[PDB]
């Protein structure tokens, strides 16, 4: 039962998440089942992680095959899956200069690697955006622009200046010849699927390039083809100096990556960084499978098509509680006219849909890329009642 | 070929590890095979991670079963394997007070969690040991006692004082009523399997208790029964406030944990920490299988027995290059009378054995706990020629 599982949680887990309201038992595709037998359509994908849903045969085959071949070895040894995965990610980035890859286990670790890269420029000033989320480790938490999550842990590593997201003049004013790097999400996910103004990422690329600063794009949430290009920044035709990936990279298995382009790719020399589990064969094999399915099933182009019809469908409702829909592909935010997103999260759950109240007035969707249009259509048809009940 | 694999590595990988000298293709138990078909006895376990070796049936079964049931969900949802793993780990720690668990993906992340815990004491001063290794992210790197690895990324999070490992009075002088926490490895692994004097951890527990500081024990490398007790600190009859685990926790799959005891277990409140992949069902299922096998096959006791026999056999060789053997159970250092450990690593490789030059004069062993006594016997008999060729 759900009550017993929550009691077991509260007896042993640290309370850094609160107590989960539901206990999940099984999942298949975009449908999960709780321990009481209720089914839910998963419009959140474990916070954009389950790009291929649950029990995808290609991921299961890749992981089972690799476990029965060769597991963890450490980076004292070269192994094929990590090398092939690095090759595939470099090809997908499509940069004009040599690109090199560092693997790790999480988005926070990927941004820690980028943070350390920034130190090797000889500069210590960093710029990020108010409300950005880059991770919860000491370095990535300094880049995160969420004071409630930072203040109890001060002092954090320096020297970070936060500016308004999407404000070109504010960014130009903050970046100078002492700036090691600028960190930006192409769409701010955790804060409410905040999409920047047209031209902003191109401006950021120009500002940083003129000032000798690295441009680091955090694609941990916007990557893996979710927005209809493999990297969301590719919609703007720019090439950053550093890109970080995690979440959906492994289809559920823990893996992150830091990609560095041109001179930034040579900053890390032997002995200056590492991670025991980074690039291990099983997790890399999972990520290779995800890339293969994305390509074979055309799921990147599909995410744009599904995301456009979903966005159109929500706006066509004309519900008075919805101010606007924003985002791109299958990263979508329903911005509300009143702070009822947490209530709508609960009433969606009553209706069999898993969504996220990313802000008091924003409902975030990040469904599996294998989700059926029919399942999305069903959510849109259910949404007027969900929102009515929310108030 | 090995040359082709190394050439591919050098074309795509960041150079933070250098280029691995061999490329591994498969593994089974304590034997790994490179891309040219050569087999090696794995006396390092991918740096103490492969506790049950490669292709352990129990781990394969747990992972394949869980992948076909429910994958990643995030901590927005309660799931059985993580709760069960937290229960099992709290049982193995056996603390008198309530113990709570936080899951993450790595040793660095587990010590980052402990670092953030220490902030919630209201103090910002921290103490660690010269040459200690606690990870390579910005917070854990501040704790790591290696100035050569810290200097290029300064400034690091503060305020950390380092003292000589095993020195009771240096520790007592450094710990005061402003000290948030003391971080110690029960045996310093990465620096050369450095064992502290008798009573030292007990003194650290008394010093921290009298000054109101947390004692944090990093069991990332010394845990998982490797030393003949599940946690190495249990040989000393102390209970720390915080314990961190990773490496072998998942038998190969990436998972780490921070355990906190008593008042320290209540410091983290909702929203103050998290990790997207932490506690995910597949890695937790793997870790549960490792715990089951350690218990059912009596591998903790076996580690002590085999470790004693191994140490005795190396010291019986009477080889002039061997000063002494130190460590406990199956974490061993061969301390040499001259700095030939790096050369001995290569000549051991020629003889078909994977070992680690942890220091210029220390060969580190951390074999799978399922290693065959005959595989160890063969290593001991081969060691004289390995060392002779090294010189």
């Amino acid at each position: 039962t759900t009550a017993t599982m929550r009691q077991r949680w509260q007896a042993v887990m640290m309370n850094n998440y609160g107590t989960p309201p539901i206990a999940l038992a099984s999942g298949d595709g975009a449908v999960v089942t709780d321990v009481d037998g209720r089914t839910y359509i998963d419009l959140l994908g474990g916070i954009a992680v389950n790009v291929l849903g649950h029990r995808h045969p290609a991921v299961i085959e890749a992981v089972t095959r690799q476990m029965s071949t060769l597991g963890h070895t450490s980076n004292l040894y070269a192994t094929e899956p990590g090398i092939a995965l690095a090759e595939e990610l470099v090809a997908l980035l499509g940069a004009d200069q040599r690109t090199r890859v560092f693997f790790c286990n999480s988005g926070a670790e990927a941004n820690e690697a980028a943070f350390k890269l920034s130190r090797l420029t000889g500069r210590t000033k960093l710029v990020a955006a108010h409300d950005a989320f880059h991770g919860r480790t000491m370095g990535s938490l300094a880049l995160t622009g969420q004071p409630a999550k930072q203040t109890p842990f001060a002092p954090l590593p320096g020297d970070v200046t936060h500016v308004g997201y999407g404000d070109v003049d504010a960014l130009a004013a903050a970046v100078d010849d002492h700036t090691a790097a600028v960190f930006l999400e192409p769409i701010m996910g955790e804060s409410g699927v905040v999409v920047p103004p047209a031209g902003y990422l191109a401006a950021a690329r120009d500002i940083t390039a003129r000032r000798g600063a690295l441009l680091v794009l955090d694609e941990v949430q916007t990557g893996m083809g979710r927005t209809g290009a493999f990297f969301a920044h590719q919609h703007d035709g720019i090439t950053p100096d550093v890109v970080t990936l995690a979440k959906g990279l492994g289809g559920g298995l823990p893996i992150g990556a830091c990609l560095a382009v041109g001179p930034a790719a040579e900053l890390l020399t032997p002995g200056l960084h590492g991670s025991t589990f980074g690039g291990n064969p099983v997790c890399a094999a999972a990520a290779l499978a995800v890339l293969r399915v994305l390509a074979s099933d055309g799921l990147v182009r599909r995410a744009e098509v599904l995301g456009k019809s979903l966005r159109h469908g929500i706006e066509a409702l004309g519900h008075p509680l919805i101010d606007h829909v924003r985002g791109r592909g299958l990263l979508l935010g329903i911005a509300l006219t009143a702070p009822h997103a947490k209530d709508a999260e609960a009433t969606a759950r009553d209706a069999g849909y898993l969504v996220n109240a990313a802000a008091p007035d924003v409902i975030r969707l990040a469904p599996p890329l294998i989700i059926a249009e029919a399942q999305l259509d069903g959510f849109v048809a259910a949404l007027p009642a969900i929102l009515d009940r929310a108030v």
